[PDB]
C-alpha cells in the first residue's frame, strides 16, 4: 500500500482500480519499458552517448534511409565506445542494442544545400541536392485525377519547414531493395543486434529479409514494421513470420485516417502481447520536444497508455536524433513508463494471459508462469533468470510480471536483444565458467544478486524468484530471500 | 459484426477486445462525448461559429482569465446568434451550451503591446525584467513583462509570449483566495447572462466550491460548478471536492506543472474513474491536440490522447488555444469528432456495464431501475438510440452513467436542460418547442415522435429499427418509470 | 441484507459467497422451483389432492407404465376435481398442471433365487442378440440383478430390462403409447414426459401422434440412457424440455456419472432457456420416514442450485406414507436454495450467452429482470396469453417471482414448467377499454401477491404488458397500491 | 479434452462449465478426496478392515458414544494389524489413519429391561430423573442422563427418529412420531441452551486413551465455542500437542461461532446428523456450504460427515440423491467425506467405501478450477513466506502442464498442506519418513501419503532423489503417470522443516 500503486493493485474492478491510482503512491526504482533512441547530429557524440545511456537508453536505432555506411560505421563505434566505457564495473554496466531501420520502399525528397515554406517538384537529378523553397526532387521512378495532395515529411505539408530527405507518401516497389540488402549485410558484418524492416507488407518480406542476413545473421532479430492499411490487413501472417513488430505511427498515421490509428496499435500490442512477442510503439510519443524541454500532456498521456497498452518498448524518433532536448526526452520516458508500470491491472493481466494461454508438455513454459505467479504472491523485487539464449527470459516476460526480470546471461549479443521484451534486465556475466555446473548455476544468481542490490531493485527483507536448470531448459524455481 | 467494433465487443477478455479492433470496422453515426470549445478571436466571428456548431462543438467556453465583461457579452450574443440560426429548422437545431471558466487563484500576465492577440519571440539566454508596476500593464515585450501578483530572470527556454498568459510557483502553498473580487463579478455576470455551467479554476478544498456556489445565489441555484483540479490540494481532497460539485474538469495545463507530468495520467484516470463510479460528469482538458493551433494535421500522440480520454470514459473533451487561437479551429473541432466516435465503439461495454452496476447501489428509486433497465434492453437488441422524456435531465443523466453504446436523444421542452445535456457522455438533446398537449399520453407520443424524426434525419435509424423509450405516467418530473422497446414508426 | 441471503449476494467471489450463507436468514414467502408430484395409491383421493395443491404441488404425473385407462381417467377427474374446488377464490385458485408419462420402449420379462456365477439363457423385446455384443451386460429389476444368450449372474437375487451402452431399436412410440398418448389428448393433458428418448426422431414421432389436437401439448423428453445423454443437443432442439430421469439413468450409465449428466442438461437447457426437470428418488426415504434424510435435503438443494425448472417427486407421494410432508420439504428446501443462488454470477453468465437479437420482447425480459434486481423488486408481473413474454423473463433467473396472468387456462397450467413462473387464471370478462382490461388484470395480479405475502403495499414490482390494443414491450416500474 | 472434463476445464463461464461436462470423460487414476469409514461391528474384522483399505479408506473413526476403552483397543490393533499387512510392499502400502470420536456433551436415555418399546404417535411419554427408573424405561417413563433439564425446556430421540412435544423433576411428552425406543439413546434439545461441560470426565479419560494409544487426530463433538476447543487441547497436553483436533459443528451454536472454532481448530468436520436435528433440516445445506467455503478460505481440512450414503446399510447401490450428495460435497470443497452406519453396522460396507471412492473421482474432475484457484490466489494474502510462494507456484505450473502429480517432501507435512490449499488438480504425493504425517496427511484433499522406509542417504542431495524417485515409482505403479509424462517436483534447500523453497519441472524417469 502507498507504494507501487499496490491499493490500485487490489481492486477487485478495473474501474476501482483506476479510481485507486495515486499521484502520492512512488513506483519502484526498477524500470520495465524499454527505450529505443534514434541517433542523429544531436545526439552521435561519444559525449551525449553516454550520458543516454545514464539517462535510460537501451537500445541504439540507426535510420538508413539518409547517411552513407560510414557515417552510420562512426556512429556504432561512438555506441560502442559510450557503452563499454562503463565496463570497468559489470554490476553498472548497461547492455546497449545496435538496431538497423531500413530504407524501405520509401519516397524521398532531396538536399537543401531546411527552409520555410509559406514549388517545382523536379525529377531531375541535377537538383538531387539543390532542393529548397521553390526546388524539390523525388526519387520514385514509377510514379505516373490530376493529382492533387502529396504528403512531404510525415504529411507535414499548409506552411513549415521543409528538411532534407523528408518521406512522401501516396496512400509497386520491392520490400528489400538492393540498398536495403547492403544495409543489412553491412548491419552484419557490424554486428548489430536487431533490424527494423521498414514497410513490411506481407509474410513474404519478413522471408526476404531473413534470407539477406542468412546463416551469418541468423541470430538477427526482425522486427516488422507496420506502416500502412496492407500491413494492418496482413497482420497475423507478419507476426508469425517476424521475431518482433513496431508500430510505426508516423507513417501509418498518413496511409490510413489518423482517427483509426489507436485503434491499430492496440490491436497490434494486444496480439503481440497474446503471441508473446515483442511490440514497438514509435514516433512522435514527445514531438514538441524536439524545441521544448517539458512534453505536453497529450505527450505525456501516449507514453503512459503504450505502456499500459501493453507495449514492451517505446521508441524516439527525432526527439533524440535532431531534437534541441535529447537527454531530457530520454528521461520524460524513463519517468513516465515507470509511473505507467506501476498502474497496470496486473490482477486483470496476469489472469487474462493465462487463460489464452495453452496447455503445454514444455517444463519452461510451465516453470516460467509458475515463477510469475510466485513473485506475485510475495511481491518479489525481482525474477532472476538463467538464460543463454534469451528464450527462458522471453517465456518469463509474456506473462507480464510486475517485478523486474534479471536476465544473467554470458552470451553478449542475448543480453543486447534482450531490451526488446518488456520486463528483462538484462546482465552480462564476465566471471568463468567454473568446472562445477551447479557452483557456476549459483555464480551468475549471486551475480544477479549483486545487481539487484546496487541498483536498489531490493533490500533486505525482500524476496526473489531464482530461475535455472536442473541439468547439463529451464524447469528449476527457487524461492530465496534476499540478505 | 464488421461494424462498431462489434467484433471486439464480444470478446471474452480485454486482451482479446485489444486484439480483435479493426481500422476497418466502421463506426455508428452518432458520437456521444461532447465537445467544448474555447472561443478566442480565431471562433468568435458568427460564420466561425456556425461552423464550429456543424463541425461538432456542443459547448462554448468563455475563459475570463482575459477580456473584459463588455468583450465577453459580444461572445456570448455571437455564440447565441449562430445558434439561433438553425432554429428555423427544429429537428436538426442543436443546443449550444455556454461555459463560464474563472480567473480564480491565477498569477497572469498582461498585453502585449496593448493588444491581447499580440506576441513576441523570447529567446534562449535573453534578459527579461518581470515588473510589478502597472505603467506596464498594457505593455508587454521581450523586455519587460508585467504580472498582477520586480525580478531579473533569464530564457531558459524561448517561445512565442502572448497576453494575459499564466504563471506557475510549484511546490508552495499560495495564499490567494479561492474565490476574488473578480471572480465574483464574473460570476455575478455569468448569473446575469445565463450561462448554463461555471469552470471553477484551482478548487482546492470542498469550501471553496460551496463559495462559488453560494455567490451564484439563488438565481443561479441551477447553473453546473465544474471543480477545476489543477494542484496538489484539489487531487488529495478529490472526493470532497467531488463530493461538493455538478461536475469535474482535469485541467491538465496547469495540473502538469503543479505536479509531475509523469503523474498527469494518474490524477486523470483517478479522476474520471471516480466521476464515472459517482455519475457525474468529467471533463478531460488542455493541449488534446495541441499541435493543430499551427499545423492542419494532430500529431500520433495527440490521436491517442483524444481516444484514450475517451476510453477512459470522459464525458466531455476539451479544445482551448486550438479554438481560441489556432489556424485551424474547424478541423480541430473535426478531429475530435472522428476519433471520438471511433473510440466509443472500441470502449469494452461488456466490462464496462459489468462494473458499473456492480458497483451502483441497490436503490428503490423506480427511475434509477428503469434506467439501467433500458441500457440492458439496449444492450440486448443492439438499440439505435434510447428516447428519454426529460424535464430537468435527470432522468437521461441516469441512463448516462450506465454508459450505453446507443446515444441517448433526450427530448426536453427546457432550453436550459438542453444545453446542459451536453455533459453527460452520449447524451443527445433535441429541445422541443410544440405547445404541451392537455392529454398527457399525447404529449407523450409528440414528444417520442419528434425524437423519432430527428433520428432518421440524423442516420441513428430508420423505420423498423428498434429503440427504447423511457417515459413517465404523470406529467411532470420525477415520474420516468416506463420502459418501451419499440419498432421505429 | 438479513433476508433471502442478500449479504452472500454481494460478495465479489463465489467463495465468499459460500462463507456468507447464513441459516439466520429467512427466504422470501415466494417459492419459485415448480413441484411435479406423481399421483398414485397415497394420492388419488380428492381430499389427499386438495391438502397437496396447498402444500405446493404444481403438476401432476401420470406414470402410464402401469394402470388403465379407466384408472388413469378417474385419478384425472380427481385432481381436477380438487383443483377447480379452489375456482370461486380466483386469488387462492392454484391452476395445476396434468402429465401424461408414458411407458415407451421398455422391455419387460412366484420368484427364484439367482445365484452369482450360475449361467441364465435368455429365450418381450425380440432383437435383443443384435444389439448386444459378447461381454454386454444386462440389468434386471431396476438394476438388482446383473448378467454377461448365454448370461453369467454377475449380481444374483430373487420386470424391467435395461441394456446398458447396447443400442436399442425398439420403436419410439409403441402401441399402446399411441392409444395412451391418444387417450390423453382425449383427457386433454397439458403435457407429455416421453419416456426413454433417444435422438430427435424421437421426438417427433411423438408429436406425431399428438397431432393437430395436441399441437401445444409441452413434449418433455425424458433422459434415461446412454444414447439420450450423447445425442442431447439434437434432442434439446425439438422438445419443449427435458427430464433428467435419474432413475433409469443411474442403471443405463455408471451411478457415480448420474450427477454429470445432471448437471450437462441443466446447465444445456439454462443456456437454452428451455424447462428442466430433475427427478427420481430426491426424498426416497420419506416413503416411509415423515423426515428426509441429510442427503436427500442436499439434493434437492443443490438440484435447485444446479438451475432446475421443477423438482419430482415419484414413490414419495405416489405410494409412500408420508406424502404431503414429502411435498412440503421439497417446498421448504427450493425456496432455501432460491435464496442462495448466486444471481450476481448466473445473471451475468445467462446474458453473455444470449444471443444479440432485434426481438423486442427479449429486450423487454432481460431489461425486467435487470431493473428487479436493481429495486429488489417484489415481483415480475406478465400479462401473457400464450405465456411466450413470462418464458423469456424466467429464463434470466431473476430473484423476484414472476406472476404471469393469463386468460387461458392451458397456459396457467403449461407455466409451471418454468422456473419462478406463479401463473394466475384471469376469469374475469374482456373489457371494451383496453387500459382497463389491462388495469384489471395487473391489479388481480397485485391482489394475489399482497394475499400471498409476496409483497405488501409500498413494494416495487415490475410489470410486464403491451403498448397498442399484439407483443409484450412496456416496463413499468410501480408502487403496489 | 476428451479426460478429466477437460474441456469442462477450458469453459469461459460457469454456465459452459456445466454444459460441458461429459459422462464419457473419464477421470485420471488418482483419487483426491480421503474417505472416512466408522468401524463397527461390521468392520471391525482384520479381513474386512483388509478389504476395507484396499477399496479406499484412508482413516478409521472410533465413535468413544459406545464401547468400552478395552473394545476399542482391539478394534485400534486389528486396523494396524490390517493396514501393517500390506507393509511388505511399500510402493502400494497407504498409511491409515486413526481417529479417536469423543462422547461429548451427550444426553442418552435409560435402560428398557436388545430389549426396546414402542413409542405411538399421540401417546404420552413421562421424562423422569428419579435414579430408579434409569433401568426401569417403558412406554410410559423414560430416565435421561442430564441434571437440569427441565430448566432449559419450556425433544428428540435416538438421531431424531422418535420426536417428542413437552406438556409440562419430571416432564410430560406427547409422541409426535412413533418407532421404536431402544436402551440409552440420543436426545435432543434444539436451540435450548445446554450448561454440559465441553470436556467430561469421561472425555478426559477417552482423550488420555486415545494419547496412550498414539491416535492421529480427535473428533470432538459438540464444540460450541473456542472455549471447548482449547479444553480439549488442554486434556491432550504436550503429550498429544501433534494430534489433530477436529471440530464438529452439530448444533446452532456452533455455527453462530463458527469463526472462533475454526482459529481455534485444526480442522472442521460438518456433523449433519446432529446438525439437522438441531436446526431446520432445509437449512443444512447452508451450513455445510458456509462451513466448507470458510474452512477453504481458511486452508483448514473439513469433513462432511454423516447419511451420504443412507441407503447402502441394508442395500449394496446408493440412491440417485445419495450419489449427488457425495459429489456436491466435493464440489463445495470438502477434503474428506465420511461413512457412519454404513461401515459401522450396514451389510456393504465395502460397496459404500467403493461408491465414494468413484464418486469422489468423478466429482474430483467436475471442479470448475479456473475459477476456484482464481479466487483462492484473490483473497490469499500476501505473504513473504517462500514456502506460501513455492505452493502456489508449483500449483500454477500443475495447471499449465496438467501433471501427473506434484510430489513435496515434507517432515511435519506443512509443505503438502500448503499445496492442497490452492485445489490442484493433479494429486499431491507428500513422500515422508514421519509416519504420524504420512496417517495425518489424510485430512487434506489431494495429499496422497507414502510413508518412505529407506535409509537416511549420507548425501544429503541423494537422499533427496532417493525419495523423489521413491515417489516416481508409486505414480508409475498407481497409474498416475509414466515415463515421459511430467510431474512437478517441491524440495527444500537446507534439511530440516520450513526450507522448502524449490519447484522443478521435471519428465518421469
Ligand atoms: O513440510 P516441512 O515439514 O517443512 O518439510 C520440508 C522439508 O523437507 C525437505 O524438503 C527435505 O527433507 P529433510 O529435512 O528430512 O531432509 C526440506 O528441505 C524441507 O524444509
Ligand atoms: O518509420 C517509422 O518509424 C514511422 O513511419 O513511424
Ligand atoms: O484551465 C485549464 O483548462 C488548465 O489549466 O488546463
Ligand atoms: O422414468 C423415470 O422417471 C426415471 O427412470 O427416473
Ligand atoms: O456426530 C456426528 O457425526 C453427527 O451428528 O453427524
Ligand atoms: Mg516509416
Ligand atoms: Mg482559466
Ligand atoms: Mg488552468
Ligand atoms: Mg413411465
Ligand atoms: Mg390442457
Ligand atoms: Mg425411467
Ligand atoms: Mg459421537
Ligand atoms: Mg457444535
Ligand atoms: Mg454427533
Amino acid at each position: 500500500i502507498q507504494t507501487q500503486q499496490l491499493h490500485a493493485a487490489m481492486a477487485d474492478t478495473f474501474l476501482e482500480h483506476m479510481c485507486r491510482l495515486d499521484i502520492d503512491s512512488p513506483p519502484i526504482t526498477a524500470r520495465n519499458t524499454g527505450i529505443i533512441c534514434t541517433i542523429g547530429p544531436a545526439s552521435r557524440s561519444v559525449e551525449t552517448l553516454k550520458e543516454m545511456i545514464k539517462s535510460g537508453m537501451n537500445v541504439a536505432r540507426l535510420n538508413f534511409s539518409h547517411g552513407t555506411h560510414e557515417y552510420h560505421a562512426e556512429t556504432i563505434k561512438n555506441v560502442r565506445t559510450a557503452t563499454e566505457s562503463f565496463a570497468s564495473d559489470p554490476i553498472l554496466y548497461r547492455p546497449v542494442a545496435v538496431a538497423l531501420d531500413t530504407k524501405g520502399p520509401e519516397i524521398r525528397t532531396g538536399l537543401i544545400k531546411e527552409v520555410e515554406l509559406k514549388l517545382k517538384i523536379t525529377l531531375d537529378n541535377a537538383y538531387m541536392e539543390k532542393c529548397d523553397e521553390n526546388i524539390l526532387w523525388l526519387d520514385y521512378k514509377n510514379i505516373c485525377e490530376v493529382g492533387s495532395k502529396i504528403y512531404v515529411d510525415d504529411g507535414l505539408i499548409n506552411g513549415g519547414s521543409l528538411g532534407s530527405k523528408k518521406g512522401v507518401n501516396l496512400p509497386d516497389l520491392p520490400a528489400v531493395s538492393e540498398k536495403d540488402i547492403q544495409d543489412l549485410k553491412f548491419g552484419v558484418e557490424q554486428d548489430v543486434d536487431m533490424v527494423f524492416a521498414s514497410f513490411i507488407r506481407k509474410a513474404s518480406d519478413v522471408h526476404e529479409v531473413r534470407k539477406v542476413l542468412g546463416e551469418k545473421g541468423k541470430n538477427i532479430k526482425i522486427i516488422s514494421k507496420i506502416e500502412n492499411h496492407e500491413g494492418v490487413r496482413r497482420f497475423d501472417e507478419i507476426l508469425e513470420a517476424s521475431d518482433g513488430i513496431m508500430v510505426a505511427r508516423g507513417d501509418l498515421g498518413i496511409e490510413i485516417p489518423a482517427e483509426k490509428v489507436f485503434l491499430a496499435q492496440k490491436m497490434m500490442i494486444g496480439r503481440c502481447n497474446r503471441a508473446g512477442k515483442p511490440v514497438i510503439c514509435a514516433t512522435q510519443m514527445l514531438e514538441s520536444m524536439i524545441k521544448k524541454p517539458r512534453p505536453t500532456r497529450a505527450e505525456g498521456s501516449d507514453v503512459a497508455n503504450a505502456v499500459l497498452d501493453g507495449a514492451d518498448c517505446i521508441m524516439l524518433s527525432g526527439e533524440t536524433a535532431k531534437g534541441d532536448y535529447p537527454l531530457e526526452a530520454v528521461r520524460m520516458q524513463h519517468l513516465i513508463a515507470r509511473e505507467a508500470e506501476a498502474a497496470i491491472y496486473h490482477l486483470q493481466l496476469f489472469e487474462e494471459l493465462r487463460r489464452l494461454a495453452a496447455i503445454t508438455s514444455d517444463p519452461t513454459e510451465a516453470t516460467a508462469v509458475g515463477a510469475v505467479e510466485a513473485s506475485f504472491k510475495c511481491c518479489s523485487g525481482a525474477i532472476i533468470v538463467l538464460t543463454k539464449s534469451g528464450r527462458s527470459a522471453h517465456q518469463v516476460a509474456r506473462y507480464r510480471p510486475r517485478a523486474p526480470i534479471i536476465a544473467v546471461t554470458r552470451n553478449p549479443q542475448t543480453a543486447r536483444q534482450a531490451h526488446l521484451y518488456r520486463g528483462i534486465f538484462p546482465v552480462l556475466c564476465k566471471d568463468p565458467v567454473q568446472e562445477a555446473w551447479a557452483e557456476d548455476v549459483d555464480l551468475r544468481v549471486n551475480f544477479a544478486m549483486n545487481v539487484g542490490k546496487a541498483r536498489g531493485f531490493f533490500k533486505k527483507g525482500d524476496v526473489v524468484i531464482v530461475l535455472t536448470g536442473w541439468r547439463p531448459f529451464t524447469n528449476t524455481m527457487r524461492v530465496v530471500p534476499v540478505p
